[PDB]
């Protein structure tokens, strides 16, 4: 499928120990703002560990009483030891991988999320994201909301910035032909 993905990145690596904290109502205004609309039906909304043509490890929790979701998914093109933690929490050890998606968040996604997440440890090494991660429809939109990452800070056309949570982010959008889905 073709699509267009909307970014959030971190002009800098979060740090990663703490509880962190991601209000996605300011993202989706600042995206508002510059022409980028999300689609009017919502997929699934996690706090994820993606990764490309990478090994690493890492180690997720999430917030909520509220969080039932659990994303686990792999092209199969490398080993990925994904195990789903107790509450929100998950750990990831992958080994020169392809492709793969690993959180636990929302079921159905809502653009007046907020998340508190503590990366208990960060340590990729290759391509992988530390981003908020989720699905719209009518249109089909990938978004993206990226807090850390490894190797490899995820760009395209820029299209501006937005303050959130104590840290900048600059503004993406991306295009790819036949690409999937989760």
């Amino acid at each position: 499928a073709t699509f267009t993905q909307y970014w959030s990145v971190r002009q800098s690596k979060r740090p990663t120990g703490s509880n962190a904290t991601i209000t996605f109502t300011n993202h989706v205004n600042a995206w508002k703002s510059h022409g980028m609309n999300l689609g009017s039906n919502w997929a699934y909304q996690v706090m994820a560990t993606e990764g490309y043509q990478s090994s690493g490890s890492s180690n997720v929790t999430v917030w909520g009483a509220s969080t039932d979701y659990w994303q686990n998914w792999t092209d199969g093109g490398g080993i990925v030891n994904a195990v789903n933690g107790s509450g929100g929490n998950y750990s990831v050890n992958w080994s020169n991988t392809g492709n793969f998606v690993v959180g636990k968040g929302w079921t159905t996604g809502s653009p007046f999320r907020t998340i508190n997440y503590n990366a208990g440890v960060w340590a990729p090494n290759g391509n992988g994201y530390l981003t908020l991660y989720g699905w719209t429809r009518s249109p089909l939109i990938e978004y993206y909301v990226v807090d850390s990452w490894g190797t490899y800070r995820p760009t395209g056309t820029y299209k501006g910035t937005v303050k959130s949570d104590g840290g900048t982010y600059d503004i993406y959008t991306t295009t790819r032909y036949n690409a999937p889905s989760i």
